[PDB]
């Protein structure tokens, strides 16, 4: 393999898995898109791009004592193909901190690494979410047949409870049912808290009673928007290729330089189930 | 066995795990049903039938210092029957995913096969909570014999809780003590949750004070209804058959095609147990 | 041969042989054809198409001293040939019910590979009295030189002898003395059974007693219609390409499907020694 | 299986011999309906229902030249299931002639089990020939799609062979061919007792000529009826779980209680092949 | 692989020799594309994308007494993926014939499956040539960044070479020296059957004589229309995933349907190494 | 081959004039085109049409038949069976045609008869029109 060529590297095996360790550790708090999308993969290293199949059909289902009937397939509205990006970014480790740790035993402060883990999982959600425009990819704001619902005025505090049966009725006409996710912008979740009014109860509880997958705000998302979905790998998953790892790329001046780089796509295989708010 | 042909596939044991996976995994996220049925069984591929008793009277329970009586018996007010249907849905899976995998080692996209898991799940709870004319079955809105409260209007802030207060009363007039459940349809799940009013709680929390065994939606029940269910294999099983699975049923075209098949059927042993509001 | 399959199919061979046998004892019960003509064959599966002779014609014959002459030879009115189609029925036996065996204990329910059995056996008969217009065929009720009968009215007893004597003197006419089979539409056959006149014997008695080589009915022989065979290989045979067997074709949806064929035509090389009273 | 069994009751193995006999040659004496239809098994003792096919309909066969089309399936007008019931009575074996005929040789009085055995066989007669109401069992005076004949007086001579002939007539022209069977009520069954005619055999021995399979009455069929079945297991079958037997049901005061019980049902496959004369 | 397998299919080894050097050689007698373009692999039975490089633009190169500059890479204009399709069509042998070879000798008829490979090869031809609008298949005649030739009659002497020496006269001046190759629909292709002055050869062996690469010509190429090729990998390949391969698609009825397929594109490297004449 | 109904077929023009048996040629190949059937094509030629390709085509300064065997692959013939101004244009092989032989051309002894001895030749044949619509006939 060795693309990842981290024998050329003067880190240690303990260094090496401080960083993965300070890598790993800050996606899963940094991520909020795999929290309510379910990974595909590791898919390998290798893989530039994938088949798949748009089901954007509802059909029927086969109901029988014995089975005499084959129109109950479900078959491909298309089958689609998506190329997967690199997102990367990168980190110098200054020569003398690893001179002091291999002599001194002082240690390589990696939240170098930790930063750059944070920008190209920062990077990851903003794909996920608002899509890419020149990749061609799409986005759950930018998918073009999913459903939408026009957004009322969240300073009411009728507003958003309304909005989001609206979202999960048009997911249930799509024969989507639960359990549904939702993702919220700041600008919304600032207020979905804040028109509690003299009935005194937070939006955000009333709407996490239905939305059993839970609410999150995401600054990624600009402006008042939300997105409704309907979990699982049956309607999404973000397939990964290679996943988030840190690279050697040799060094520049003395110094050391490192990649972070993350392969993932997302494969919106149904977007029947997916519904702004907007 | 092997009516479950899946020798003859080409997917391998790994294939299979994954597709058995994201069967079981979409069929524990999609069922409510099973949520407030306990499963009998599974009783075997062959059953094609099942006789069951029918305890729809109430009797005294004996009480002495010896055991000086025989009147103290439990007897089925009738011994019904009823055959277990077959749910079904078909997937494909292209050939050239199969030839990708097993030369490249890019794996089966097994979201077909959570797809037809899903297809399958939405029509087991239509089933048992709709039940089906044409195979003559009976579900907890169609069965007979049951309570039934007529439903107040639930636009008002005292409405839902006294007609939960109700079914519970006309269930511990059957003798049916506790632990209930309720499932409701989405029209007045959105109801209990929208008309907290000034005393500024919601109804689903001040419901499922008294319904201990908790409150759901289903978008299976059309229009405004709610059941209320004294749960446990005492009053109600959902027999298997044989449990969620896919078989492959060999090619159609050069493609494969699999089919996902549940023979499950509802057990309804004690109708005075359900108390449907209506 | 192994045109058919035994081993891909999920029968035992208990199963096949309790097929097999209902098939041919179905055969048996229905095949009236097969007892008034004689079987020329089964030659084998792989005939498709037979050259045979028609000897409409008469011809003169050589007595003489010492046999000089050399113009009196056997030509064959027309040399012809006929094309030996398919009969097939299709008998599904399903999954479950060999699941049931497999495990419970039932045996299969070859009722159906019977009814199959019945169905070609009943087309054979169709076939051979009546001819396939699609195929060009000649039946015994079609075939063009046959000495026409008229029919009268068989309320009238002794009516039916009456006629079976007419017939009988058509074909004696003809070269064609006895035995003499018949055949008879029921509805006539049913009014066969009288006591004829004073003679203490039914007319079907007497009729058997002339036409010793025994009267039939079937189904098929369109109402009031009879018709008279001087029997043997010359005058007629049946030829059998692959005789009446079943196959395997896998499966369709999830169910097993099998075939009945048999490939069989009539070869009518005497077109004077059929009579039909109609 | 030991549901039943023979430890536990006080009988040697000569009263048990004994017991046995004198039901079994009780009941040979009045099975009337075993002598005209198939036993089918029988199949086990906790076999409590049977799916079956019912070939109301009838459908077009394959007659072509390659055999291309699908189309010719043969398909069940209708799948249905039977439930065995239980056929029994309860017959007591007084504990002194027991003690009697261990100490002084007087045989054990076996005339109760044999008017156990007798009912039992009268039960299973009459639900075979007339049917039960609460079962549901249809009869083969019931089944609704049997073929009907007006009945004559048959106190003609002839009228009763004509009437055999109508039948005759009513089965084929609906692709059953004989051997027929038939049983008729006492009643009429005398009136078949003429001498026919100039013939010098009975109207029976007539009758019996036409029905080679079996002509018999019993007196549970009430009035001017008869019936005639096209006999053979594509047809018709008495469905056997258990075969009569007799099962000690331990003891009552000192007593012994002794259950003769059988287990029986009739299966219609085919109703067209069942006429009654009426 | 075992995508396609023969050990499923009837036939033995030589019938499988004969069907397939059926395909062949009627394939081969057809394919004009794979003599003007080099096949790239066949690549693989399992690739379903392939990425290039097309290298449209042009940039300086360093020339310096150092090399000290960076600028001086290679860039693609663009990097791009294409998909392979399938082409394909079902030849179905019937089985009599089949069962007929076994017994009587009588050969499979291979007709159908040189008929097959045929429209193959000409679906093959037609994707290359003039591409494929669905599959947004650019083709030879098609891709954008052509060069182009405003084509004369070919009806004066000459005009043929000095359309040629123009395409020539465009490839030079583009990166491009031979050996070209070039492929002309049949109307002009005869309008080149010239003798060119008083030279004593055909204008057909002028072109030839300049265009050494090879002159072709395929019925599929409508109008006036010809293409001049700078062959060689660098510039254009023939991507085979599949090469053209015969596959059972099992039975349908009993007959047996075999698949000819085949996966192939068209891989454009260099634009500018196309002329168009037209 | 000239009596198939279901075959294409072209209006003869006057092959007395000069390229109308190569235009005609080309009519054949174009009905073939739309039937899809592409060469290698056939032709056979009545003798008196055939000798009236051998000319000088005009300026291209070859013969027509030299244009008609470059356009038709499987070159031109001719024989005494197609009676009067006929020609058939054929996409040739087995997928198009084939002429099945039982017993391919032989020889038998028949025996004396007055004392000449009688040999037969025999053969049999028999012509497989497996696609009509791949014969058009220039008629």
């Amino acid at each position: 393999m060795d693309f990842l060529d981290r024998n050329a590297a003067p880190l240690n095996e303990g260094e090496w898995q401080r960083i993965d360790e300070a890598v790993v550790s800050t996606a899963r708090r940094t991520l909020v898109a795999r929290r309510i999308i379910d990974v595909l993969g590791p898919l390998g290293s290798g893989v530039y791009s994938i088949p798949y199949s748009v089901f954007s059909g509802k059909s029927p289902t086969g109901i029988d004592m014995v089975g005499e009937n084959e129109e109950f397939v479900v078959e491909a509205s298309r089958r689609a193909t998506i190329n997967l990006p690199i997102l990367y970014k990168d980190f110098k480790i200054m020569w003398r901190d690893v001179e002091a740790d291999r002599h001194l035993g002082l240690p390589i402060d990696v939240s170098t690494a930790a930063v750059a883990g944070n920008f190209v999982a920062v990077q990851e959600d903003h794909l996920i979410f608002n899509g890419n425009v020149e990749l061609g990819h799409d986005g759950l704001f930018t998918v073009k047949d999913r459903q939408t619902v026009a957004i009322s005025d969240w300073n009411e505090t009728g507003a958003a409870l309304a909005d989001v049966v609206k979202a999960v009725g048009a997911l249930s006409q799509a024969g989507h049912y639960g359990p549904y996710a939702m993702v919220v912008s700041p600008v919304l979740f600032g207020r979905m808290i804040r028109v509690f009014g003299n009935t005194g109860m937070l939006e955000l509880d009333q709407v996490k009673a239905l939305i059993t997958g839970g609410v999150h705000y995401s600054n990624v998302i600009g402006g008042s928007k939300a997105v409704v979905v309907a979990t699982g790998s049956q309607n999404l998953n973000l397939a990964l290729g290679q996943d988030m790892v840190t690279a050697y790329m040799g060094p520049t001046s003395m110094n050391h330089v490192f990649r972070v780089l993350e392969t993932a796509a997302l494969l919106v295989r149904r977007p029947d189930a997916i519904c702004t708010i907007e």
